[PDB]
């Protein structure tokens, strides 16, 4: 079996990408947040307190012929972002461009937090970390991904995330015709539940490359590249008039400025992020000033390589009993 589905940024700033996803019998479509960050898959739903929902789409159970009330199983989850949600779990079908999982897990949100509320385009998360990160108790439910793998062509699924533009998720399959060169596959560490891997090191535009170990985990709902503060201060500091701000809480630069790639490495391989990326766009509408891609991970304690990575390049999660990550250029 396989699996392909568009995903779509929400705004014009690449802040996070949706992917419609296919909920019970008959279908209900959902508009998903793909997060290879978490793993439980959760909605807004019929059960949501009503002043909770603004203008999100729900999953409405009762609709569902093939929805069935997980007896007891409750989940409660928050985010590095500090936003979070919780309720009761329904199993259903859950169908991904093309491929369905019967009895997924849906879990259903009776509360969630004002950030989700506001957020009109986001109609709950699909996680793809591993299982081991699941909020329901008292038994852990498998991911999409999980469930899928037996029926999959090859357990794996791979990001395709499109600079300003729509792009691919793909299920069980790799598309040859979508990048250049040769996948490097690197090592993963599932000891946190991450998808988890050590970049080999990293260069600033046309400069050199300093081998020094990165430990981080690759993150699809997570908006911008997060590096110790060292490299972070590396970067920036060919940026004339780029600066830290404290008020906008990062690196900032001139909206006038062509910011230089940035190289990092995985294995022997060498993946470049143009400097366009990392301009992520000015802090308000007409400003002259605009917040920069890559930030300080010291606040954060991990290191994240989020869309402002994944998006230069063509990533495949490979869920074999080892788990491995591929990059390639595209």
């Amino acid at each position: 079996s396989t699996g392909s589905a568009t995903t779509t940024p929400i705004d014009s700033l690449d802040d996070a990408y949706i992917t419609p996803v296919q909920i019970g019998t008959p279908a209900q479509t959902l508009n998903l947040d793909f997060d290879t960050g978490s793993s439980d898959l959760w909605v807004f739903s019929s059960e949501t307190t009503a002043s909770e929902v603004d203008g999100q789409t729900i999953y409405t159970p009762s609709k569902s012929t093939t929805a069935k009330l997980l007896s007891g199983a409750t989940w409660s989850i928050s985010y590095g972002d500090g936003s979070s949600s919780s309720g009761d779990v329904y199993t259903d079908t859950v169908s991904v461009g093309g491929l369905t999982v019967t009895g997924q897990a849906v879990e259903s949100a009776k509360k969630v937090s004002s950030s989700f509320t506001e957020d009109s385009t986001i109609d709950g998360l699909l996680g793809l970390a591993f299982s081991t990160l699941n909020t329901v108790s008292p038994t852990q439910q498998k991911t999409f991904f999980d469930n899928a793998k037996a029926s999959l062509d090859s357990p794996v699924f791979t990001a395709d995330l499109g600079y300003h533009a729509p792009g691919t998720y793909n299920f069980g399959f790799i598309d040859t015709t979508a990048y250049t060169g040769s996948i490097t596959y690197t090592a993963v560490s599932t000891k946190q539940g991450f998808w988890e891997w050590t970049s080999t090191g990293y260069a600033v535009g046309s400069g050199t490359f300093k081998s020094t170990s990165i430990d981080g985990i690759a993150d699809t709902g997570t908006t911008l590249l997060y590096l110790p503060a060292t490299v972070v201060s590396a970067y920036w500091a060919q940026v004339s008039g780029a600066k830290s701000s404290s008020s906008v809480g990062g690196y900032v630069f001139p909206c006038s400025a062509t910011l230089p790639s940035f190289t990092f490495g995985v294995g022997s391989a060498r993946i470049v992020i143009p400097g366009d990326y990392i301009d992520f766009g000015p802090i308000s509408t007409g400003s002259s000033s605009c917040f920069g891609g890559i930030q300080s991970s010291a606040g954060i304690g991990i290191n994240i390589f989020g869309d402002v990575a994944l998006k230069a390049a063509f990533v495949v999660f490979n869920g074999a009993t080892t788990p491995t990550l591929g990059f390639a250029s595209k």
